């Protein structure tokens, strides 16, 4: 089995009516729930507005994600990996001078929709300096990144962290 930290969805902004098992019953949409917990207070019993479920496994996270928008009891929500910053951009390092824009696009658009390629250059030469950088249009395709292991693009093995 996967780590359990891999696949837990924190899920923030909830209605304060959603309950354990309305949060489970939205959620198991998407897979096999091992786990589902509304936030509450100890005292009052009120609900904190968040929560996390965890699934059987990645690619069912992997389902709920890219089920988003998720309207949970009438209010949409903010389903996050859980930390094992929230950003759009990594750099990617260790290309060398020739990964070009195809070899970092064809690998990194199956974690999600790329807005920038940037390849980085000497600023008195022109050479490529074996750095990039790449946009996409959301959060999950970083997260999803940065938690493996091993990258390789164009036969090089990267180091890929996250970017402002
Ligand atoms: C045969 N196996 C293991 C797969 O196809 C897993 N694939 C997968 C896809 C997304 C996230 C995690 C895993």
């Amino acid at each position: 089995k996967e780590p359990e930290q891999l696949r837990k969805l924190f899920i923030g902004g909830l209605s304060f009516e959603t309950t354990d098992e309305s949060l489970r019953s939205h959620f198991e949409q998407w897979g096999t729930l091992t786990d589902c917990v509304v936030m509450r207070d100890p005292n009052t019993k009120r609900s904190r507005g968040f929560g996390f479920v965890t699934y059987a496994t990645v690619e069912e996270v992997d389902a709920a994600m890219n089920a988003r928008p998720h309207k949970v009891d009438g209010r949409v929500v903010e389903p996050k990996r859980a930390v094992s910053l929230t950003v759009k951009k990594i750099f990617v390092g260790g290309i060398k001078e020739d990964t070009e824009e195809h070899h970092l696009r064809d690998y990194f658009e199956q974690y999600g929709k790329i807005e920038v390629i940037e390849i980085m250059t000497d600023r008195g030469s022109g050479k490529k300096r074996g750095f990039a950088f790449v946009t996409f249009d959301d959060h999950d395709s970083v997260d999803k990144i940065v938690i493996q292991k091993y990258h390789t693009v164009n036969g090089h093995n990267c180091e890929v962290r996250k970017a402002l």
